């Protein structure tokens, strides 16, 4: 069952692909769900923990070292912000090296990497944008820092893998994965459509002015979204009443319609996915378990 | 019950009447659904992928008017002999060409259904919006020839009335079809009662506060409205006048709308919005199901 | 229908019209078949058109009235002069007009309290919108008071008094279902949600301003007023941080902002919102017999009319 | 009700309402029929009045503590002969005098009731919070007595720690009792997860804006994480610097910024904080009974 050596059920269960109709619901059988919660305390809660603590500190280092960066290659301090770069391009290609053994070892179906096990996909590209922001240093180059805070800012947001492991947390992370992919994902795709058309009228409309270019009338209509609109942001064009008229257009569709419809879908999607983001947390935390035992 | 070439099962219920009581039900019969089913996945949904594909490019080739739109001002606009003003031109052809289709295409649904003028504005607004487009499209057309500068106004509202419509093209899929199918029922029912009630709450304190002033830029109706609106999107001044008396009367009556409208109707919007959502799934999808009828029936009337 | 309708003594859809809050289920009285079908066939007979007509005054009156409102004159020391023009003699008809219609609500309302004889512990939940046409009417006579004083209060007393007319067009939602339904949703919110939320929220403003007002030392922001003003400018989305410099202890300052901002913005409005939404969901069955007790209240004010 | 009510050794009104929280239906209990017809009994009688009096002692008292702090003057100060600095100094000194008999209160809570040391944290709120407040006056005090200017910064603690806690007093009102309970079940589940999560994002991306801002006011990692905390309360800038080699780059950083949290956690934490008022209306109405119990058989035992 746990050790075969040969073929294991948990090893199946929660290696399997997302295909098999219940790889959530079949851990809740009694003898599973009592051996995966009696192996995690016995050996492997404080496993996690260790971990876990182990890349705060790696990310603190990061931080300190690149925070306070002076055509690159560039006392006590520099000594401290040299060996702080050197630890942190050390975990990155740690990092990097991990998702590829992963990826040998599991080597998906070449269509579960997109929909199973994001977690790996996002640290590898945390590594690979270390790298590039590594190579890029070498090379003559100020990309580097670009690249450098990507990886930076993909690495803090990282941490609520390790959120996994405490019951409610990781409910809480399974929820945000669920709201993410499906009512941001329709909101924004909708929202993004009349964004862009109302723009482009208000562009046309536009006959001269600092915000002819496509991108700064995004900008300011997108300004709405985030209550910091303007709705006088220009007045050199004629025809004052169509562009108010399509200011009042976009306001009453995407502020007031969208973003309440958008608050109403997730409340509807929060009392749906009570019980199935529990049976998710807990194959999340059964994954964690064997991994953490076929590590050795 | 498919095609008798007389009257047929799913051309009727297709084709029903809003009057009908349970129109949206009627497809849920089994042999009826999966006989939908089977016919789109075998050859309308490729043709519906192709429309979709070459709507958007369509619209796509006239929302750069912005490249496009000269500046000399009293159309028409001369040739300048460059491939740019080769491009604009055939674009603005291409664009004008898909405005008299999309009429014709209109004009030729009016007639064969011959409607009983009642249903005509309370079902079926999609054909509605791209027969608007089109005449917006055209009104443009006449403008331009005619020396006039309205020409731009109305090409750029036929711009933004269309990239809304690609929503209709958001139908063939289940997920977005059915998010479109609940955005419509709520701009239907909740948006228009609250614009209703907000409408005359932000009309009432306007004129109050109009009249509290005595003179300044902000004296009339219009500037006045436009500030208390833009309480609404989170832009509020509370300072936006000096240029008065009693700003005890002024600071109370904007509190009071800011009270009344900000902080009550907007949470009351949200919340209805919410149980509307609770009682709308499998009307919602219903719906979405006869709206993928309608659309198959059409593909095959199209020949 | 013998000892239904009309008795000259007692009918049961007066008393049940009438009937006081305190009784503990006069909402479902309506619910009964031949009450129901036979209020819904008088209102399709009579009352739905009398309603509409008595919807269509009331809108051309208070039209009358913003337009004598809006084009007043501005000189100071009223009264004023009637100038010879057709504007003139239109705003002074339209000022007059605007004055009769104060004194007949204000009649309507004494009128409807020494008949129901209210206990003066029932007009806040019962006859709310008698309340409300009757302070309307108490302004505008307390505005013309003023203005044949010699005193420019007035303008305060008729803008208020056009603020509640123009807000109490919610009166005359009811006879449409849907509309009457969302009106009496928000008496009832108004009733409950906001009364509790401001209550603490104005709490908590009121000691967070007090709070940063006595963190200051000097300057504009030193007053109570300008700082709670400042605080409260965050709940509508328009807050600022930085509003004041000239204090000393920059973290504390910051500190108190930031708990402020937390404990309001993020945690009560989002409070607010969550109990708003669970009412609504409670709250739809009795909404509708509430409608349609008010519909008979009307039905039956219109008949006693006559 | 012998030996439920009064038994000078153990009672089970006095057993059930100092249980510890280890206890798993500690709620539940004061449903039983015979304890809600004595609390109510016993409340009407005679609790309601003396909880009046405190909560109006209690207002009066802040009200005199508030005027004393507005009207502040190297501390300490003079009396200055007039009766404004005469009735300044009253006021505080009766402000010292609350503060200090709040903080003998808390000493003498903790040394009856003698905590596990386990529910200080999990248990009893309002006295901890209580003693804090007293705590702060003490030092604000001390401070004012050894020449500091930090006095102003204790008291001031001390009046906003003061005005929030004064909620401790709605109960006895049955919906604003509700009210405070479920406003402390969102306080302690809610919100805390949610700026958990806040928090962690709005530093990594706080650190990446500030690392690839180059130089000017923005340069200091604080000055960073409240520009970014702005777009929280609907005044981000999205433009509030130019000082930096790519352009987007820092744009896109600040879009997924307002995504992940504006948009998104924003929304989901009214979705929760709905889902949750949802679900504890039951548990929210035993907590304010218990609470009830509580406050009655303090005020027997006060005497
Ligand atoms: C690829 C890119 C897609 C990005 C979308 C965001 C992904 C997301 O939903 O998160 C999930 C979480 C990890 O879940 P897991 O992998 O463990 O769960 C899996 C697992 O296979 C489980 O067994 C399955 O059953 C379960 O269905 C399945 O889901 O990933 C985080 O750790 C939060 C990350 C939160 C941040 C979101 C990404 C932000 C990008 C940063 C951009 C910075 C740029 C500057
Ligand atoms: C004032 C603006 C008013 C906009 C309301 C438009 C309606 C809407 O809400 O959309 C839905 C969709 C139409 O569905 P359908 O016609 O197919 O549904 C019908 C049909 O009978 C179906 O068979 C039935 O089952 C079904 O019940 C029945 O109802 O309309 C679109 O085609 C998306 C286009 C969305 C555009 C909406 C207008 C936006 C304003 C643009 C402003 C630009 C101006 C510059
Ligand atoms: C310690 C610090 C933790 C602070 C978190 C906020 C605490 C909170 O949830 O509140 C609860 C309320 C008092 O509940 P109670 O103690 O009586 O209930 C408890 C318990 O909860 C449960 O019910 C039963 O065990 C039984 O009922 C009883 O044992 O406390 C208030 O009075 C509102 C205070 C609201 C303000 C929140 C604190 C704000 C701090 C001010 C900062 C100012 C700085 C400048
Ligand atoms: C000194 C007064 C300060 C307030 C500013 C004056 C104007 C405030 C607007 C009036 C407040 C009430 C608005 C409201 O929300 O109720 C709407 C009414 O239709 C109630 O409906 P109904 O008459 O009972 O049918
Ligand atoms: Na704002």
């Amino acid at each position: 069952i746990d050790t075969c050596e040969k073929n294991s059920v948990l090893e199946v269960i929660a290696y399997s692909s997302s295909e098999t109709p219940n790889r959530h619901d079949m851990l809740l059988v009694e003898p599973l769900n009592r051996l995966l919660q009696d192996k995690w305390d016995r050996f492997v809660k404080r496993i996690f923990y260790f971990n876990f603590f182990v890349y705060c500190l790696y990310m603190i280092i990061f931080t300190a070292a690149a925070y306070y960066r002076p055509l690159p290659p560039y006392t006590v301090g520099d000594y401290f912000r040299v060996t702080g770069e050197i630890l942190s391009v050390s975990g990155g290609v740690y990092f990097f090296f991990r998702g590829i053994q992963y990826f040998l070892q599991r080597r998906p179906s070449l269509k579960s990497l997109f929909v199973d096990s994001y977690s790996e996909i996002l640290f590898f590209v945390q590594s690979l944008f270390m790298l590039v922001s590594v190579v890029l240093y070498f090379s003559q180059r100020k990309e580097y820092v670009a690249s450098m805070v990507f990886s930076l800012a993909m690495g803090w947001t990282n941490m609520l893998y390790y959120t996994r492991g405490f019951q409610q947390m990781g409910i809480y992370a399974v929820m945000i994965e669920k709201m993410i992919l499906r009512d941001l994902c329709r909101f924004m795709f909708v929202y993004l459509v009349f964004l862009f058309g109302f723009s482009t009228a208000v562009v046309t409309l536009i006959e001269d002015g600092k915000y002819n270019s496509l991108y700064s009338t995004c900008l300011e209509l997108f300004k709405f979204t985030i209550g910091m609109g303007d709705l006088e942001f220009t007045e050199n064009y004629d025809f004052k009443a169509v562009f108010i008229i399509l200011l009042l257009a976009y306001v009453i569709l995407t502020y007031i319609l969208l973003l309440n419809m958008l608050i109403a879908l997730m409340g509807e999607t929060v009392n749906k996915i009570a019980q199935e983001s529990k049976n998710i947390w807990k194959l999340q935390r059964a994954i964690t378990i064997l991994d953490t035992e076929k590590s050795f």
